[PDB]
């Protein structure tokens, strides 16, 4: 039994070395990192009760409520597959397409994409620089065949959203070069400008070249819900005219036994209270707060309105600078990749107390 | 985007065509196929309560209780990885070993092995005939290199258990030819003779060539618990002396985000009440019942003491014969594979009412 080839090519680590600084400066606000909702839990329990009394791609009620409330009718229930989270789905996806794909990803990169690409067999991996001069529109190589394009919108780490016009461009480019697009919209719920697309299926032609994955986990309010979903259009087709959706059903039947039903039952209630939650207006606040603190204290601030990420311009100068000069841990850009250089990712997903404390250490 | 090669090579189906017979003979006991425990659910809920109040490889308490109660000390907590079920684990495993393996499986086969092998890239698949002349000891080919050997003990479909002496043989054969053994013990809880091994780790040398997967789901009492575990020995090594357990940790971190914690909390309570459950003495009963009915009515009966499967000798003669001559649906042997020929699988996992009704239609 020889070891895995696809394996041998593989942060943070940033967190250990920060406990370090604390064990060495004991007299630090951690913004480099991250309670279950009342209605959600009641549904959970009621689901459990249902099970302890006498008497597949997802609970029909959940596939439905997604269609109608979450996707606002743009997606059909039968196009929606419930799984236990966005990451496993991304793994099952890339795994499903087979090895030797060449796969392009945004740079700066959410690093789980790179790994799973490497792990699932990619022939090459192409970083698509995304930079504010270009409004973060990724820069495609002329001219290199790409097979799969991973997108992450709203974006981790830029906290940026590809808008309507931008996605239309990407989709046209995609169909033009026969690129399958994998579209990760796990942060979509954080969008606060009701114009911007929330799903890639709001974009002309997306159904002939695109899949979406999404989850609860981070809307937030959803702690302990092992639950996500994948969307495959009926229209989506391999080179030879076979339907992706069909291969996906076989695949799923063979390798998955579905999400937990109580968690499914719990998603349904979550969809109900979904668009209310100051439980996200709370974070929009953190982001505002940071932003102005940051702009007041001289910085260039990007992101933060439609995701819990501030992308901030003032390389190992960076981590240790912020810790020392401000007592704020962050994640330095270049960690997420090569066009990360010169930037820092602040995370907005914390207690207001600390958010305020950090905003203070930006005065003097 | 070309379709998946590994894909193009892929029951039941038996169930549709049985509804058929009913829509055509309206004046049938279904033994071809299959309530959440009170303590388990209480734990679930309490877990949920815990989550709705303010404030990785598995819940430590669960990894522990497995070690100590389930594995009876034979396995260490750190060797135990919690996932959301045995099947996904088998998929993640074979996926993890990479493609081009040649993989041997028992014949008669539990058919998910074949698929997942095919799907994950196998170069060849070798059926290992298991037959009662040989006490169901699988028959190895001289002399064909095999890389992985899947075992299923207690066995679906024979309802058979490889015993101590048998596994010692297989393990010696395995280390001798450098075969990794994948050992599926999901039915172990049904063992009712306290001599027989329950885990492969009760067998000298198993740790230098074997992994085990197991779950709750079917002990039974565990409906709606998306929960299994995998066991990797510290000692287990690739050809080049690298440690499997280590590659597995990386792999898992990249592609899984763990079992649900409430389901984990719920497993713990389940381990407590685990060895009590007439909730399995109930089925042992069904099996007794069937067995004698079957022997009284002239048949050859195998299995049924240590799993909910009776393997019965009296090929398309079979399905439609049983339906017509007895009004009992079964699963015919040859469905699980080529050395299935001449046998039928009865399933013992039903209401006592129907078990009794079936035993009746064996008189005249």
């Amino acid at each position: 039994m020889k070891r895995n080839p696809h394996f041998v090519s593989l942060f943070a680590d940033l967190q250990k070395r920060v406990a370090q600084f604390r064990l060495e400066n004991p007299q630090v606000i951690n913004l480099s990192i991250g309670p279950l909702n009342a209605s959600v839990a009641e549904a959970f329990a009621s689901s459990i009760a249902r099970l302890s009394s006498p008497t597949d791609f997802g609970l029909p009620a959940l596939r439905q409520k997604l269609s109608e409330d979450f996707y606002r009718g743009f997606v059909d229930a039968k196009e929606i597959f419930i799984s236990d989270g966005a990451k496993v789905d991304l793994f099952r996806l890339l795994s499903f397409f087979g090895p030797n794909q060449t796969v392009a990803i945004q740079d700066p990169s959410y690093p789980a994409y790179l790994d799973i690409a490497r792990l699932t067999g990619a022939k090459e991996i192409i970083a698509l620089p995304c930079l504010q001069e270009n409004a973060f529109f990724p820069e495609f190589p002329e001219d290199t065949h790409i097979d799969i394009l991973c997108l992450c919108s709203p974006n981790n780490p830029t906290g940026t959203v590809l808008n309507k016009d931008q996605l239309r461009a990407i989709v046209h480019y995609a169909i033009e070069h026969e690129i399958l697009i994998l579209f990760d919209a796990a942060y979509s719920t954080f969008i606060s400008d009701p114009s911007l697309p929330k799903s890639i299926f709001e974009i002309p032609d997306a159904r002939f070249c695109a899949i979406e994955i999404n989850s609860f986990s981070k809307p937030l309010g959803f702690a302990g819900i092992r639950l996500g979903w994948t969307v495959i259009p009926q229209e989506l087709t391999y080179a030879d005219g076979h339907f992706v959706i069909q291969d996906w059903e076989r695949f799923l039947s063979t390798t998955f036994n579905g999400a937990s039903i109580p968690a499914q039952e719990a998603g349904v209630a979550g969809l109900s209270i979904l668009p209310q939650l100051e439980a996200i207006h709370y974070y929009r606040e953190n982001s505002d707060l940071l932003r102005k603190a940051l702009l007041a204290t001289g910085f260039e601030v990007f992101g933060g309105e439609h995701a819990p990420y501030l992308w901030v311009k003032p390389d190992r100068d960076l981590f240790d600078f912020f810790l020392r000069e401000y007592h704020i841990a962050i994640t330095p850009g270049i960690g997420f990749g090569r066009s990360g250089s010169g930037f820092v990712r602040f995370s907005s997903l914390g207690k207001r107390e600390d958010i305020l404390a950090a905003c203070e250490r930006l005065q003097m």
